[PDB]
């Protein structure tokens, strides 16, 4: 007979599933298809795309997800265990004679008025503030996991994203990039000047190692170029094979002769070279490379001070390019160079170091993700003061401003800001402590003159500072999800035009 009844229980199933897995620590569940392959993962959308739904009414709690994952790609968990709270809470008043369109109206109402007092407790960050970008440091490193070293690892990663500041005080992620390489230790890496090169040799021959090279950043190749008009070659004398092979040499030697005469040293070719044709350059010390990836090209423009020239056989003085500072150094094997440019932002590549190839990757999985959370937070120049801070000082503010709200509409306010405080609650049970006896503690800091720096820390397990301990997480993360829920949640109670039995299309 009702009907909706039936859609309002698979919330919370698809919701407990994924209840239990907040935070850092947590358990992984598994979906074993029919297939056989076995995988597990905490991110909130990966576990959504291999899975199967039944009723059609579960298509609208994820899409939202997307527009939101689509920005900040964190913390979307976050939006859809605070929606399986406010919905169970919704039950206990159907009953009591309310009209869905009371409670509907009710959290617009909560949503927007948020906002107001969103914005008064948000705290202020500056782009240049170097004092307070160090914080941001550790409030990042610490949410993934490297505390073997975070005091140390802090202080290097904070010289990028410190010296790749532009005038406007903005930051974009594209401008980062990560690789990973035999080593020694992370600490290896400098930053000084230049962007580094992706692609690398394909055959060794040519010199690997020469201090002090003037670089040439050119596209094109030496081979025998055919007409626009249509032509073809045509042999009929095999005793001619020892012979071009010397002629050509003349070609390449007075050619190749005007790369080294008109200044530059260092060619990065377009396509494959001949064999032949490397075994010179390492007598004569000409050092030379080849299939240099094509995002390298703009990148090394002002970098270096280069130019970009198509020919290479025309490459006269003011054909030449520019490089930093070409300091040769063995790198457990290989010598190459680590140009880092920090002082023009436009592509820096913080490689990893380290002595094993599964140890260099791992952190590759966490220093990736660290310039998205921290970016974010010298874009808009906002941040707002998480770990369940934010949730009991607004909850306190409403029950005091619903007072004068004189209506039916006064149940939703009050049941929504129980549904606030799930995100302390959650974090408790997985520690392994009552969280009932705790709550009461919580509000006692936050009461009057409580300071908003504070919260709740899940390690010691009692109240301490955010902004010292480094619990502090952008406005965005939070203002989305809770404008987001109130928005994807309300379509549940609406119906006019669903697709009820009338053909599939």
């Amino acid at each position: 007979r009702d009907a909706q009844r039936m859609n309002i229980l698979a919330g919370r199933i698809i919701a407990e599933t994924v209840r239990s897995t907040l935070g850092p620590k947590g358990m992984d569940k598994m979906l074993v298809d029919d297939l056989g392959d076995v995988v597990v993962t905490n991110d909130g959308v990966t576990i959504l795309r291999e899975m199967s739904v039944e009723h059609p009414a579960a298509k609208m709690l994820i899409e939202v997800a997307k527009t939101q994952e689509k920005e900040v790609g964190d913390g979307t968990t976050t939006a859809v265990v605070v929606a399986g709270e406010l919905l169970r809470k919704a039950e206990e008043l159907l009953d009591q004679n309310v009209h869905p369109t009371i409670v509907v109206k009710g959290y617009q109402a909560a949503a927007q008025k948020a906002q107001e007092l969103l914005k008064t407790i948000a705290c202020e960050v500056g782009a240049q503030d170097k004092e307070i970008l160090t914080k941001i440091a550790m409030t990042s490193i610490t949410g993934k996991g490297a505390e073997k070293a975070k005091e140390k690892l802090a202080e290097i990663i904070v010289e990028a994203v410190s010296a790749v500041v532009d005038d406007e005080g903005k930051v974009d992620k594209d401008l980062i990039k990560i690789e990973k390489k035999s080593g020694a230790s992370i600490d290896d890496t400098e930053l000084i000047k230049g962007v580094l090169v992706d692609k690398e040799r394909v055959s060794a021959q040519m010199p690997k190692k020469v201090t002090d090279a003037k670089i040439a950043l050119l596209n094109c190749a030496i081979e025998i170029k055919e007409t626009e008009t249509d032509a073809e070659i045509r042999i009929t004398d095999p005793a001619k094979l020892m012979e071009f092979i010397e002629q050509e040499e003349k070609m390449l030697k007075d050619m190749v002769a005007e790369i080294k005469a008109s200044g530059a040293n260092v060619l990065f070719c377009q396509k494959g070279i001949d064999d032949l044709a490397q075994h010179y350059l390492a007598k004569e010390g000409i050092v030379a490379a080849r299939r240099v990836k094509k995002s390298d090209m703009e990148k090394l423009a002002k970098a270096t001070g280069a130019n970009v020239i198509t020919n290479i056989k025309d490459l006269s003085a003011q054909d030449l390019g520019d490089a930093g500072l070409v300091e040769e150094r063995k790198i457990s094997g290989d010598s190459m160079i680590f140009v880092e440019e920090c002082k023009h932002p436009k592509a820096v590549t913080m490689l990893i170091r380290g002595t094993t190839e599964h140890v260099i990757e791992e952190v590759a999985r966490a220093v990736d993700d660290a310039v998205g959370v921290v970016g974010c937070t010298i874009e808009d120049g906002r941040i707002v003061s998480g770990g369940g801070s934010t949730e009991v000082e607004l909850s306190m503010k409403l029950r005091e401003y619903a007072e004068g709200i004189s209506g039916r509409e006064q149940l939703a306010v009050r049941a929504f800001a129980d549904a606030l405080e799930v995100i302390p609650r959650t974090l408790a049970e997985n520690a392994g402590l009552d969280a009932i006896e705790i709550l009461v503690k919580v509000r006692a800091a936050h009461a009057s003159n409580g300071n908003k720096c504070a919260g709740l820390n899940v390690f010691t397990g009692a109240v301490e500072d955010m902004c010292e301990n480094g619990v502090v997480e952008p406005l965005r993360v939070k203002t989305q999800a809770i404008q987001s829920a109130a928005e994807s949640t309300e379509m549940l109670l609406r119906i006019d035009d669903v697709i009820a039995a009338e053909k599939l299309r």
